[PDB]
């Protein structure tokens, strides 16, 4: 039903590559 | 049903690249 | 039915690339 | 019924590839 | 019904690769 | 400068009251 | 500079009240 | 500078209050 | 510079108050 | 600087109050 490739190529990494990144940073 | 083809070329990354990124940075 | 190629060619990448970002930043 | 596959060439990393990293850094 | 192939190719890591990474980092 | 009042009355709470919520929920 | 003033009355809370959630549940 | 007060009055809390919570929940 | 009061009244609690949760619950 | 004041009333507690809690709970 449901196929995916996936091909990635990279340097230099330094932020999210296939990823899912969560950030608090409140203030209160 | 679905397909789907990727293919990414990256040198320097320092955001997102097929990514879910969350932040809240909320102020109360 | 649904099919999707992606091919995406990046040198440097400072925000977001096929990615779902969310920021909050409110104020109370 | 759901088949995906993963390709990945990284050179180096300082971020997260194919990770789920949180990151609470609130304040009160 | 599930099926997923991870192939990973890495230099150097310094972050994260097909790992989960909590951190708190809360202030009060 | 800013100044705010808020008063809230709730009986039974289901969803998001003075909250900021993210939902990713994205399909690749 | 800035005042808040917050007074929140739940009677059952089943949500986020003065909070900040966030729910990846992405799909690859 | 900056100045708040917060007021909370809760009787059954089954969710979140004054609170930062992460939940990943992604699938590969 | 920055002051903050906080008054909470709870009677029972399941969830999370004044707290800051990370849950994974990933799935590969 | 920073100023503070908690103040909690608790009955019955089964969650979280006043902590930060990491689950991994991840499935490869």
């Amino acid at each position: 039903q449901r196929l995916a490739n996936f091909l990635v190529h990279s340097g230099n990494n330094f932020g999210a590559i296939l990823s899912s990144t969560n950030v608090g940073s409140n203030t209160y």
